[PDB]
Protein backbone atom coordinates (compact mmCIF):
# COMPACT_ATOMS: atom_id res chain seq x y z
CA UNK A 1 0.00 0.00 0.00
CA UNK A 2 2.30 2.65 1.40
CA UNK A 3 5.29 0.52 -0.48
CA UNK A 4 3.11 1.00 -3.63
CA UNK A 5 2.51 4.65 -3.46
CA UNK A 6 6.51 5.45 -2.41
CA UNK A 7 7.19 2.91 -5.96
CA UNK A 8 4.27 5.21 -7.98
CA UNK A 9 6.26 8.36 -6.66
CA UNK A 10 9.57 7.77 -7.15
CA UNK A 11 8.83 7.17 -10.69
CA UNK A 12 6.73 10.29 -11.02
CA UNK A 13 9.68 12.06 -9.84
CA UNK A 14 12.31 10.61 -12.51
CA UNK A 15 9.75 11.12 -14.97
CA UNK A 16 9.36 14.82 -14.10
CA UNK A 17 13.33 14.95 -13.84
CA UNK A 18 13.41 13.81 -17.73
CA UNK A 19 10.71 16.63 -18.71
CA UNK A 20 13.12 19.20 -16.82
CA UNK A 21 15.94 18.25 -18.60
CA UNK A 22 14.21 17.83 -22.24
CA UNK A 23 13.21 21.65 -21.41
CA UNK A 24 16.58 22.66 -19.84
CA UNK A 25 18.16 21.45 -23.68
CA UNK A 26 15.25 22.87 -26.24
CA UNK A 27 14.72 26.30 -24.81
CA UNK A 28 16.31 29.85 -26.26
CA UNK A 29 16.72 31.42 -23.40
CA UNK A 30 19.36 31.55 -20.27
CA UNK A 31 17.02 32.05 -17.32
CA UNK A 32 14.19 29.60 -18.41
CA UNK A 33 17.67 26.83 -18.60
CA UNK A 34 18.84 27.93 -14.92
CA UNK A 35 15.39 27.29 -14.00
CA UNK A 36 14.67 23.96 -15.71
CA UNK A 37 17.79 22.46 -14.33
CA UNK A 38 16.40 23.74 -10.77
CA UNK A 39 13.66 22.31 -10.98
CA UNK A 40 15.61 18.96 -12.30
CA UNK A 41 17.72 19.70 -9.39
CA UNK A 42 14.73 19.52 -7.13
CA UNK A 43 13.19 16.21 -8.88
CA UNK A 44 16.33 14.23 -8.00
CA UNK A 45 16.67 15.29 -4.27
CA UNK A 46 12.67 14.39 -4.13
CA UNK A 47 13.28 11.26 -5.54
CA UNK A 48 16.17 10.55 -3.04
CA UNK A 49 14.36 11.45 -0.04
CA UNK A 50 11.45 9.05 -0.88
CA UNK A 51 14.25 6.12 -1.65
CA UNK A 52 15.68 7.04 1.85
CA UNK A 53 12.78 7.27 3.94
CA UNK A 54 9.12 6.49 2.41
CA UNK A 55 7.98 6.12 5.74
CA UNK A 56 6.82 10.01 6.76
CA UNK A 57 3.73 11.49 5.68
CA UNK A 58 4.77 15.10 6.16
CA UNK A 59 8.08 14.49 3.77
CA UNK A 60 5.64 12.57 1.21
CA UNK A 61 3.25 15.12 0.91
CA UNK A 62 6.00 17.28 0.78
CA UNK A 63 7.14 15.93 -1.93
CA UNK A 64 4.16 15.23 -3.67
CA UNK A 65 3.41 19.05 -4.10
CA UNK A 66 6.90 19.71 -5.40
CA UNK A 67 6.99 16.87 -8.29
CA UNK A 68 3.68 18.31 -9.34
CA UNK A 69 4.65 21.81 -9.00
CA UNK A 70 7.66 21.07 -11.40
CA UNK A 71 5.65 19.04 -13.88
CA UNK A 72 3.58 22.26 -13.79
CA UNK A 73 6.40 25.07 -14.15
CA UNK A 74 8.08 22.90 -16.76
CA UNK A 75 5.11 22.85 -19.16
CA UNK A 76 4.37 26.57 -18.08
CA UNK A 77 7.70 27.82 -19.01
CA UNK A 78 7.54 25.75 -22.26
CA UNK A 79 4.24 27.81 -23.34
CA UNK A 80 5.76 30.95 -22.17
CA UNK A 81 8.27 30.38 -24.55
CA UNK A 82 6.17 29.35 -27.25
CA UNK A 83 4.36 32.77 -27.41
CA UNK A 84 8.41 34.24 -28.71
CA UNK A 85 7.32 37.05 -26.18
CA UNK A 86 10.96 37.70 -24.12
CA UNK A 87 8.58 40.09 -21.30
CA UNK A 88 6.36 36.78 -21.21
CA UNK A 89 9.08 34.75 -21.00
CA UNK A 90 10.60 36.59 -18.02
CA UNK A 91 6.96 37.16 -16.06
CA UNK A 92 7.04 33.21 -15.80
CA UNK A 93 9.95 32.96 -15.15
CA UNK A 94 10.63 35.26 -11.94
CA UNK A 95 7.34 32.81 -11.07
CA UNK A 96 8.63 29.79 -11.41
CA UNK A 97 11.83 31.40 -9.33
CA UNK A 98 9.97 32.04 -6.54
CA UNK A 99 8.35 28.04 -6.62
CA UNK A 100 11.51 27.00 -6.30
CA UNK A 101 12.16 29.07 -3.57
CA UNK A 102 9.11 27.94 -1.75
CA UNK A 103 9.56 23.94 -2.73
CA UNK A 104 13.18 24.35 -0.75
CA UNK A 105 11.13 26.33 2.16
CA UNK A 106 9.09 23.04 1.86
CA UNK A 107 11.71 20.72 1.49
CA UNK A 108 13.62 22.12 4.66
CA UNK A 109 10.45 22.75 6.93
CA UNK A 110 8.00 19.59 5.67
CA UNK A 111 5.77 19.77 8.80
CA UNK A 112 4.82 23.36 8.30
CA UNK A 113 1.47 23.18 6.92
CA UNK A 114 1.45 27.47 6.17
CA UNK A 115 4.56 26.51 4.40
CA UNK A 116 2.73 23.81 1.62
CA UNK A 117 0.06 26.38 1.34
CA UNK A 118 2.09 28.89 -0.06
CA UNK A 119 3.97 26.84 -2.53
CA UNK A 120 0.53 25.21 -3.59
CA UNK A 121 -0.71 28.74 -3.75
CA UNK A 122 2.19 29.55 -5.98
CA UNK A 123 1.61 26.62 -8.35
CA UNK A 124 -1.87 27.94 -8.56
CA UNK A 125 -0.63 31.64 -9.90
CA UNK A 126 1.54 29.82 -12.16
CA UNK A 127 -1.30 28.03 -13.80
CA UNK A 128 -3.38 31.65 -13.78
CA UNK A 129 -0.38 33.87 -15.21
CA UNK A 130 0.30 31.40 -17.77
CA UNK A 131 -3.79 31.38 -19.37
CA UNK A 132 -3.38 35.02 -18.97
CA UNK A 133 -0.60 35.31 -20.80
CA UNK A 134 -1.40 32.73 -23.81
CA UNK A 135 -5.16 34.45 -23.83
CA UNK A 136 -3.61 37.18 -24.38
CA UNK A 137 -0.89 36.42 -27.25
CA UNK A 138 -4.36 35.20 -29.23
CA UNK A 139 -5.80 38.40 -29.39
CA UNK A 140 -2.71 40.50 -30.66
CA UNK A 141 -4.35 43.19 -29.28
CA UNK A 142 -1.56 45.76 -28.24
CA UNK A 143 -3.64 47.14 -25.19
CA UNK A 144 -4.95 43.86 -23.92
CA UNK A 145 -1.61 42.45 -24.31
CA UNK A 146 0.25 45.10 -22.03
CA UNK A 147 -2.93 45.01 -19.16
CA UNK A 148 -2.00 40.97 -18.85
CA UNK A 149 0.93 41.72 -18.73
CA UNK A 150 0.01 44.57 -15.84
CA UNK A 151 -1.92 41.48 -13.89
CA UNK A 152 1.14 39.29 -14.04
CA UNK A 153 3.73 41.58 -12.67
CA UNK A 154 0.78 42.44 -9.85
CA UNK A 155 0.81 38.07 -8.96
CA UNK A 156 4.96 38.09 -9.11
CA UNK A 157 4.99 40.89 -6.37
CA UNK A 158 2.23 39.62 -4.15
CA UNK A 159 3.82 35.96 -5.06
CA UNK A 160 6.99 36.76 -3.71
CA UNK A 161 5.58 38.16 -0.84
CA UNK A 162 3.78 35.26 0.14
CA UNK A 163 6.97 33.33 -0.46
CA UNK A 164 8.57 35.21 2.33
CA UNK A 165 5.79 35.58 5.14
CA UNK A 166 3.61 32.31 4.00
CA UNK A 167 2.07 32.47 7.57
CA UNK A 168 0.94 35.70 7.18
CA UNK A 169 -3.07 35.68 6.13
CA UNK A 170 -3.64 38.96 4.75
CA UNK A 171 -0.54 38.48 1.96
CA UNK A 172 -1.87 34.76 1.15
CA UNK A 173 -5.47 36.60 0.56
CA UNK A 174 -3.99 39.31 -1.64
CA UNK A 175 -2.43 36.77 -3.44
CA UNK A 176 -5.58 35.01 -4.38
CA UNK A 177 -7.40 38.27 -5.00
CA UNK A 178 -4.97 38.73 -8.03
CA UNK A 179 -5.69 35.26 -9.30
CA UNK A 180 -9.53 36.02 -9.33
CA UNK A 181 -8.89 39.10 -11.67
CA UNK A 182 -6.48 37.26 -13.41
CA UNK A 183 -9.25 34.82 -14.08
CA UNK A 184 -11.96 37.16 -14.57
CA UNK A 185 -10.11 38.60 -17.54
CA UNK A 186 -8.89 35.29 -19.31
CA UNK A 187 -12.18 34.36 -19.09
CA UNK A 188 -13.22 37.78 -20.76
CA UNK A 189 -10.38 37.28 -23.38
CA UNK A 190 -11.92 33.90 -24.12
CA UNK A 191 -15.66 34.66 -24.49
CA UNK A 192 -14.84 37.15 -27.27
CA UNK A 193 -12.65 34.85 -28.93
CA UNK A 194 -15.97 32.73 -29.44
CA UNK A 195 -17.88 35.98 -30.27
CA UNK A 196 -17.90 38.22 -33.72
CA UNK A 197 -18.08 42.44 -33.47
CA UNK A 198 -15.46 44.52 -32.22
CA UNK A 199 -17.52 45.31 -29.97
CA UNK A 200 -17.03 42.39 -28.20
CA UNK A 201 -13.24 43.32 -28.84
CA UNK A 202 -13.57 46.81 -26.77
CA UNK A 203 -15.99 44.85 -24.60
CA UNK A 204 -13.14 41.96 -23.22
CA UNK A 205 -10.99 45.34 -23.39
CA UNK A 206 -13.05 46.93 -20.72
CA UNK A 207 -13.56 44.04 -18.59
CA UNK A 208 -9.74 43.43 -18.40
CA UNK A 209 -9.21 46.83 -17.23
CA UNK A 210 -11.63 46.68 -14.97
CA UNK A 211 -9.86 43.68 -13.70
CA UNK A 212 -6.63 45.41 -13.72
CA UNK A 213 -8.26 48.47 -11.30
CA UNK A 214 -9.74 45.76 -9.16
CA UNK A 215 -6.37 43.96 -8.98
CA UNK A 216 -4.23 47.33 -8.35
CA UNK A 217 -6.57 48.17 -4.70
CA UNK B 1 -14.64 35.32 4.63
CA UNK B 2 -11.76 33.59 3.04
CA UNK B 3 -13.92 30.61 1.91
CA UNK B 4 -15.65 33.32 0.01
CA UNK B 5 -12.74 34.04 -2.06
CA UNK B 6 -12.00 30.28 -2.63
CA UNK B 7 -15.57 30.30 -4.20
CA UNK B 8 -15.18 32.84 -6.52
CA UNK B 9 -12.30 31.31 -7.66
CA UNK B 10 -13.30 27.91 -7.93
CA UNK B 11 -16.43 29.40 -10.19
CA UNK B 12 -14.46 30.78 -12.54
CA UNK B 13 -12.26 27.79 -12.59
CA UNK B 14 -15.32 25.73 -13.31
CA UNK B 15 -16.50 28.58 -16.29
CA UNK B 16 -12.90 28.43 -17.88
CA UNK B 17 -13.30 24.24 -17.95
CA UNK B 18 -16.50 24.48 -19.53
CA UNK B 19 -15.02 26.67 -22.21
CA UNK B 20 -12.00 24.41 -22.64
CA UNK B 21 -14.31 21.27 -23.16
CA UNK B 22 -16.30 23.48 -25.47
CA UNK B 23 -13.31 24.33 -27.65
CA UNK B 24 -12.49 20.70 -27.59
CA UNK B 25 -15.71 19.28 -28.55
CA UNK B 26 -15.77 22.03 -31.52
CA UNK B 27 -12.41 20.37 -33.19
CA UNK B 28 -12.24 17.24 -32.81
CA UNK B 29 -13.47 15.29 -35.75
CA UNK B 30 -14.24 12.14 -33.53
CA UNK B 31 -17.57 11.62 -32.60
CA UNK B 32 -16.81 9.96 -29.01
CA UNK B 33 -14.34 12.32 -28.09
CA UNK B 34 -17.65 15.01 -29.10
CA UNK B 35 -19.65 13.47 -26.70
CA UNK B 36 -17.16 13.04 -23.79
CA UNK B 37 -16.35 16.88 -24.28
CA UNK B 38 -19.67 17.69 -24.10
CA UNK B 39 -19.75 15.90 -20.89
CA UNK B 40 -16.90 17.38 -19.45
CA UNK B 41 -18.81 20.61 -20.63
CA UNK B 42 -21.95 19.41 -18.72
CA UNK B 43 -20.06 18.47 -15.46
CA UNK B 44 -18.30 21.90 -15.24
CA UNK B 45 -21.42 23.67 -15.11
CA UNK B 46 -23.52 21.75 -12.86
CA UNK B 47 -20.23 22.24 -10.27
CA UNK B 48 -20.25 25.78 -11.07
CA UNK B 49 -23.85 25.71 -10.19
CA UNK B 50 -23.56 23.76 -7.25
CA UNK B 51 -20.82 26.26 -5.88
CA UNK B 52 -23.28 28.89 -6.38
CA UNK B 53 -26.40 27.68 -4.92
CA UNK B 54 -24.27 26.55 -1.87
CA UNK B 55 -21.12 27.54 -0.96
CA UNK B 56 -20.54 25.94 2.52
CA UNK B 57 -19.93 22.54 2.34
CA UNK B 58 -16.81 21.08 2.80
CA UNK B 59 -17.00 17.67 1.19
CA UNK B 60 -19.26 19.41 -1.98
CA UNK B 61 -16.46 21.82 -2.37
CA UNK B 62 -14.25 19.01 -2.25
CA UNK B 63 -16.11 16.71 -4.49
CA UNK B 64 -16.37 19.86 -6.86
CA UNK B 65 -12.60 20.24 -7.14
CA UNK B 66 -11.51 17.43 -7.99
CA UNK B 67 -14.46 17.38 -11.18
CA UNK B 68 -12.94 20.51 -11.80
CA UNK B 69 -9.36 19.51 -12.19
CA UNK B 70 -10.27 16.21 -13.84
CA UNK B 71 -11.65 17.65 -16.72
CA UNK B 72 -8.94 20.20 -17.28
CA UNK B 73 -6.59 16.36 -17.36
CA UNK B 74 -9.33 15.10 -19.32
CA UNK B 75 -9.61 17.81 -22.03
CA UNK B 76 -5.93 18.18 -22.61
CA UNK B 77 -5.74 14.13 -22.14
CA UNK B 78 -8.27 13.97 -25.54
CA UNK B 79 -6.76 16.59 -27.21
CA UNK B 80 -3.18 14.97 -26.55
CA UNK B 81 -4.35 11.27 -27.70
CA UNK B 82 -5.88 13.05 -31.02
CA UNK B 83 -2.81 14.88 -31.80
CA UNK B 84 -1.58 11.14 -32.49
CA UNK B 85 -3.29 10.68 -35.63
CA UNK B 86 -4.08 6.81 -34.56
CA UNK B 87 -7.95 6.03 -33.78
CA UNK B 88 -7.00 3.33 -31.35
CA UNK B 89 -4.79 5.87 -28.86
CA UNK B 90 -7.84 8.18 -29.46
CA UNK B 91 -10.32 5.54 -28.66
CA UNK B 92 -8.60 3.97 -25.29
CA UNK B 93 -7.92 7.56 -24.30
CA UNK B 94 -11.86 7.92 -24.90
CA UNK B 95 -12.63 4.71 -22.43
CA UNK B 96 -10.63 5.77 -19.25
CA UNK B 97 -12.63 9.44 -19.70
CA UNK B 98 -15.79 7.40 -20.00
CA UNK B 99 -14.82 6.24 -16.39
CA UNK B 100 -13.94 9.33 -15.35
CA UNK B 101 -17.49 10.87 -16.00
CA UNK B 102 -19.24 7.78 -14.62
CA UNK B 103 -16.66 8.29 -11.46
CA UNK B 104 -17.49 11.80 -11.30
CA UNK B 105 -21.07 11.31 -11.55
CA UNK B 106 -20.59 8.72 -8.36
CA UNK B 107 -18.94 11.82 -6.07
CA UNK B 108 -21.51 14.16 -7.22
CA UNK B 109 -24.01 11.96 -5.91
CA UNK B 110 -22.23 11.08 -2.40
CA UNK B 111 -19.31 13.70 -2.03
CA UNK B 112 -18.80 12.60 1.45
CA UNK B 113 -17.36 9.41 0.48
CA UNK B 114 -13.81 9.11 0.59
CA UNK B 115 -13.36 5.98 -1.42
CA UNK B 116 -16.01 6.88 -3.77
CA UNK B 117 -13.63 10.77 -4.42
CA UNK B 118 -10.87 8.61 -4.10
CA UNK B 119 -11.74 6.41 -7.25
CA UNK B 120 -12.35 8.95 -9.16
CA UNK B 121 -9.00 10.34 -8.35
CA UNK B 122 -6.93 7.28 -9.21
CA UNK B 123 -8.71 7.30 -12.61
CA UNK B 124 -7.55 10.89 -13.10
CA UNK B 125 -3.94 9.31 -12.18
CA UNK B 126 -4.83 6.38 -14.81
CA UNK B 127 -5.67 9.13 -17.47
CA UNK B 128 -2.11 10.77 -16.68
CA UNK B 129 -0.39 7.76 -16.70
CA UNK B 130 -2.16 6.23 -20.28
CA UNK B 131 -1.66 9.55 -22.29
CA UNK B 132 1.91 9.89 -20.85
CA UNK B 133 2.78 5.74 -22.47
CA UNK B 134 0.68 6.40 -25.98
CA UNK B 135 2.64 9.58 -26.52
CA UNK B 136 6.13 7.93 -26.06
CA UNK B 137 5.04 5.10 -28.24
CA UNK B 138 4.33 7.12 -30.81
CA UNK B 139 7.50 8.78 -30.38
CA UNK B 140 9.42 5.45 -31.38
CA UNK B 141 7.90 4.41 -34.77
CA UNK B 142 8.70 1.31 -33.69
CA UNK B 143 5.17 -1.33 -34.13
CA UNK B 144 6.14 -3.55 -31.10
CA UNK B 145 6.62 -0.60 -28.54
CA UNK B 146 3.53 0.94 -29.87
CA UNK B 147 1.81 -2.63 -29.49
CA UNK B 148 2.80 -3.08 -25.77
CA UNK B 149 1.57 0.05 -25.09
CA UNK B 150 -1.41 -0.37 -26.19
CA UNK B 151 -1.50 -3.44 -24.23
CA UNK B 152 -0.62 -1.34 -21.12
CA UNK B 153 -3.34 1.13 -21.50
CA UNK B 154 -6.09 -1.70 -22.24
CA UNK B 155 -5.33 -3.40 -18.86
CA UNK B 156 -5.87 -0.14 -17.53
CA UNK B 157 -9.02 0.40 -19.24
CA UNK B 158 -9.96 -3.09 -17.64
CA UNK B 159 -8.73 -2.61 -14.04
CA UNK B 160 -10.43 1.37 -13.81
CA UNK B 161 -13.83 0.21 -14.77
CA UNK B 162 -13.63 -2.14 -11.89
CA UNK B 163 -12.38 0.79 -9.38
CA UNK B 164 -14.92 2.83 -10.86
CA UNK B 165 -17.70 0.27 -10.27
CA UNK B 166 -16.17 -1.07 -6.34
CA UNK B 167 -14.50 1.83 -5.20
CA UNK B 168 -14.56 0.52 -1.57
CA UNK B 169 -12.53 -2.85 -2.65
CA UNK B 170 -8.87 -2.21 -1.42
CA UNK B 171 -7.93 -4.97 -3.50
CA UNK B 172 -9.09 -3.48 -6.73
CA UNK B 173 -7.91 0.08 -6.23
CA UNK B 174 -4.20 -1.50 -5.58
CA UNK B 175 -4.44 -4.03 -8.79
CA UNK B 176 -5.24 -0.27 -10.74
CA UNK B 177 -1.98 1.10 -8.80
CA UNK B 178 0.26 -1.73 -9.29
CA UNK B 179 -0.90 -1.23 -13.65
CA UNK B 180 -0.15 2.51 -13.09
CA UNK B 181 3.43 1.77 -11.14
CA UNK B 182 4.04 -0.94 -15.03
CA UNK B 183 2.96 2.00 -17.43
CA UNK B 184 5.11 4.62 -15.86
CA UNK B 185 8.11 1.97 -15.72
CA UNK B 186 7.45 1.66 -19.57
CA UNK B 187 7.55 5.21 -20.17
CA UNK B 188 10.30 5.76 -18.10
CA UNK B 189 12.17 2.94 -20.15
CA UNK B 190 11.09 4.92 -23.42
CA UNK B 191 12.40 8.02 -22.67
CA UNK B 192 15.57 7.03 -21.14
CA UNK B 193 16.53 5.33 -25.02
CA UNK B 194 14.82 8.36 -26.60
CA UNK B 195 17.55 10.18 -25.44
CA UNK B 196 20.59 7.87 -25.73
CA UNK B 197 22.79 7.30 -28.75
CA UNK B 198 23.73 3.14 -28.33
CA UNK B 199 21.23 1.81 -31.11
CA UNK B 200 21.27 -1.76 -29.04
CA UNK B 201 19.16 0.56 -26.45
CA UNK B 202 16.00 0.35 -28.73
CA UNK B 203 15.94 -3.17 -27.96
CA UNK B 204 16.83 -3.13 -24.40
CA UNK B 205 13.93 -0.46 -23.91
CA UNK B 206 11.92 -3.07 -25.78
CA UNK B 207 12.70 -5.34 -23.20
CA UNK B 208 11.90 -3.70 -20.69
CA UNK B 209 8.10 -2.70 -21.80
CA UNK B 210 8.12 -6.51 -22.20
CA UNK B 211 8.68 -6.85 -18.78
CA UNK B 212 6.33 -4.23 -17.51
CA UNK B 213 3.57 -5.89 -20.02
CA UNK B 214 4.10 -9.30 -17.94
CA UNK B 215 4.35 -7.92 -14.53
CA UNK B 216 0.94 -6.21 -14.86
CA UNK B 217 -0.72 -8.90 -16.24
CA UNK B 218 -0.02 -10.92 -13.02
Amino acid sequence: SRELIARYQILLAELAAIRADIAAERTGDPYVRKLARELKRLAQEAAEEVKRDPSSSDVNMALLLILLMIELAVRALEAAERTGDPEVRELAAELVWLAVEAAEEVQRNPSSSDVWLALHLIMLAIWAAVAALEAAERTGDPEVRELARELVRLAVEAAEEVQRNPSSKEVYMALLLILIAILEAVLSLLRAERSGDPEKREKARERVREAVERAEE
